[PDB]
C-alpha cells in the first residue's frame, strides 16, 4: 500500500493523463504530478529538493511540460488509462527500493527514485541541465534517517504543515507585506526580551481583544528580519497558526489533531528556532478545551517550542486557575489603548 501522498502523486499522474489525451499512463505522467503547483501554497516535495540543489526549476517545469505536450493527443479520447511497459517498471521498482530500505509503505521518495532508473526521465533530466545523483542526495538530505513506518511520514518539506496552518509573518515582513507599526515600541521590546530569556521565555499577550496585539507580532517580525534582535533569535522564523486553516477541510474525527500534530512536530524538530504565535491560545489550552490542550501543553513541556500566546485579562486568569504551571511557562505582557 501507498502512502496518503504517493497516492495522491499517481492519482493526480493519471488526472493529468486524463486533463490530456493520452490513453496510457506514462513515468512523466508522475513527473508531471510531481512538479504540479498545489492550491494551498504549500511547497512540491520535487520542487524543494531541485532548488535546494541550487538548479533551474523554471527551466525544469519547462521541459517536462514540453516533452508532455511532444507526445500525441488522442482525439478519440477513451475512457480507459491503462499503465504502459516503462511505468510498470517504475511502480515495481518503487517497491523493491522500499524494500531496500525497510520501510513500510511506498512513498513518493521510492517512486521518485524508481522515476531516476526510467530512460524517459533521465533524459528529461539531462536535457534540463539538473543532475540527478545531486537530486538524489537531497532527498537523502531531506529524509535522512527518518523511516516510512506510517502512511503520512513522507512529508514534503519540513516546513509543509507549518505552510499550510500558519502564516509566516517573518517572510511576510521580508516581503514588505507589513505596514510599521507604531506605539507599541515598549511592548514589541519587552516580548523580544522575554523570548530571548533562558527561564520563562513564552510571551503572552494580555489585554482586550478590541485592541490590535496581532501588530505587536508583526512589529517582533520585522525586528526578527532587521537582526533587531538579541543573537539567539537572529535567523529565527516567526510563524502565526492559523485556526481556520487548521479545521478547513478537517471533516473526519482526528484530522485536526493530525494536523496540529504535525505543525508542532516540524518546529520542535526544526534545525533553526521557529517562534509560533497562537492568537487566540486559550481556545486551546484552557481547562474547556482538554483536547488539543493535551497536544500543546505536552508540546511546550519538552522545552523546544517557544510560543507567543495572545488572550484577555479574564482568560488568563482561567487558565491560571486551572494550571499553575502556566505562569511558570509563560511571561505576560500587558496592552492597553493607545
Amino acid at each position: 500500500q501507498f502512502t496518503e501522498r504517493a497516492l495522491t502523486i499517481l492519482t493526480l499522474a493519471q488526472k493529468l493523463a486524463s486533463d490530456h489525451q493520452h490513453p496510457q499512463l506514462q513515468p512523466i505522467h508522475i513527473l508531471a504530478a510531481f512538479i504540479e503547483t498545489p492550491e494551498d501554497g504549500s511547497v512540491p516535495y520535487l520542487q524543494n529538493l531541485i532548488e535546494k540543489g541550487r538548479y533551474d526549476y523554471d527551466l525544469f517545469k519547462k521541459v517536462v511540460n514540453r516533452n508532455l505536450v511532444r507526445i500525441p493527443q488522442q482525439q478519440p479520447a477513451p475512457a480507459e488509462i491503462t499503465p504502459s511497459y516503462a511505468l510498470g517498471k517504475v511502480l515495481q521498482d518503487a517497491a523493491k527500493i522500499q524494500k531496500q530500505q525497510k520501510d513500510s509503505f511506498i512513498a513518493q521518495d521510492h517512486i521518485l527514485f524508481a522515476l531516476f532508473n526510467d530512460s524517459s526521465i533521465q533524459q528529461i533530466f539531462k536535457e534540463a541541465q539538473v543532475d540527478i545523483e545531486a537530486i538524489k542526495q537531497q532527498a537523502l538530505e531531506l529524509r535522512g534517517n527518518t523511516r516510512i513506518d506510517s502512511r503520512g511520514a513522507d512529508t514534503n518539506t519540513p516546513l509543509e504543515y507549518l505552510s499550510k496552518y500558519a502564516i509566516d509573518m517573518t517572510e511576510q515582513a521580508r516581503q514588505g507585506k507589513l505596514d510599521p507599526v507604531i506605539g507599541r515600541e515598549e511592548e514589541i521590546r519587552s516580548t523580544i526580551r522575554v523570548l530571548a530569556r533562558r527561564i520563562k521565555s513564552n510571551p503572552c499577550l494580555i489585554g482586550e481583544p478590541g485592541i490590535g496585539k496581532t501588530a505587536i507580532i508583526e512589529g517582533v517580525a520585522q525586528r526578527i528580519i532587521d537582526d533587531d534582535v538579541p543573537t539567539i533569535l537572529q535567523g529565527a522564523k516567526l510563524f502565526s497558526l492559523d485556526l481556520a486553516a487548521l479545521t478547513a477541510g478537517a471533516k473526519y474525527k482526528g484530522d485536526f489533531e493530525e494536523r496540529f500534530k504535525g505543525v508542532l512536530k516540524e518546529i520542535e524538530e526544526s534545525k533553526t528556532l521557529i517562534v509560533l504565535f497562537i492568537d487566540e491560545i486559550h481556545m486551546l489550552m484552557g481547562n474547556g478545551k482538554d483536547d488539543a490542550a493535551n497536544i500543546l501543553k505536552p508540546a511546550l513541556s519538552r522545552g523546544q517550542l517557544k510560543v507567543i500566546g495572545a488572550t484577555t485579562n479574564n482568560e488568563y486568569r482561567s487558565i491560571v486557575e486551572k494550571d499553575g504551571a502556566f505562569e511558570r511557562r509563560f511571561q505576560k505582557i500587558e496592552v492597553a489603548e493607545p
